[PDB]
């Protein structure tokens, strides 16, 4: 059993718990400057036929690599979601993710998402945040999305392939993932208590 | 038309290629994370002939000193900058045209189109961290031995420019040239090395 947070102790995400007995190594032995390369390949998006604008694609790229460099050296948890996915799959060059840089919040990991990207591995990401904003459930009530935890979240996705929506659990085990890793961060936004918004 | 540093052994009879390559490699500034340039470079491990697997340890040893070279040379080398980035820009950002690793293998890199006839069309980079003579070359001081540190950065830089050691009208040929200028600038004492071939 790992840390986790009071906000998740009555109804933990079992899918989480889950996954905690597979990635058990939270020491840091990946070089955080590199977390980027052996994630990314290079620019794609969730069409194929549609490009993707190269100054864009360098603008997420870059910030990307600053947090997935914060959230390794900072948080454990994430080291061992990162540590993990570099023996199933990211060592091996072939199977590494394409950055939609621009494109809408999302991962491919549903068999349907496969489906619709030719089945081709994407994360898509944007910095529409200098609109209308997203907002998330907290006990402190809702609260606008920072890309740190609009990164994450969808960077969760694709190191664990698990999806949001958790049977008998309100948040799914990315967003506690996300949550977790967030607060070993030191960041301040309150925990999101759940998937959906009212 | 910028000429850029050069050594004092060369100025009579300048590499031409070497010349011609610094017209296109001109970005000199350090824009790459040094840490990652053997990602940039290497893919994953493979030899000359694709049916022989390269052992897993012997990989993991070479990538470890390469890595640490890399990292030398791009922080202390301009001349070595402006080959990286170029090589950067054309072929290295993309994923699937970066090099094998043949570990343990003998020293080579294919960069030309026999040598590539040979290895069935994979992009391979043989280096190793080895009873027989030891190799040396020619400079004004006397035979030296080669070490690990020049076999690398010669082998490197036979990647990043797929340019070759034979050329016409010259002794050294741009690669040797290239790999001269670095070491220097990386501070390595050994002495520039005059010809390719003794003489
Ligand atoms: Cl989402
Ligand atoms: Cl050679
Ligand atoms: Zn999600
Ligand atoms: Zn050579």
């Amino acid at each position: 059993v790992f840390p986790d947070l009071p906000e998740h102790q009555d109804n933990p995400s079992q899918l989480r718990l889950q996954h905690d007995g597979l990635a058990t190594d939270d020491k840091a032995r990946l070089e955080p400057m590199c977390l980027a390369e052996y994630l990314i390949s290079g620019p794609g998006g969730m069409d194929p036929d549609i490009e993707i604008d190269d100054d864009t694609y360098d603008e997420c790229r870059e910030v990307l690599s600053r947090i997935l460099e914060d959230a390794y050296t900072q948080s454990g948890t994430f080291r061992r979601l990162m540590n993990y996915a570099y023996d199933q799959e990211l060592h091996d060059v072939e199977q590494r993710w394409l950055l939609g840089a621009g494109e809408n919040f999302g991962t491919t990991v549903t068999d349907e998402d496969l489906e619709s990207s030719e089945g081709r591995k994407v994360i898509a990401l944007n910095l529409d945040d200098t609109s209308i904003p997203e907002y998330y459930e907290s006990n402190d009530g809702p609260q606008q999305f920072d890309t740190t935890r609009s990164f994450i979240h969808q960077v969760v996705h694709a190191l664990t392939h698990l999806q949001d929506k958790e049977d008998s659990n309100p948040r799914g085990p990315v967003v506690e993932y996300t949550n977790i890793i967030l607060k070993e961060m030191g960041h301040t936004s309150p925990p999101r208590i759940a998937y959906e918004f009212s």
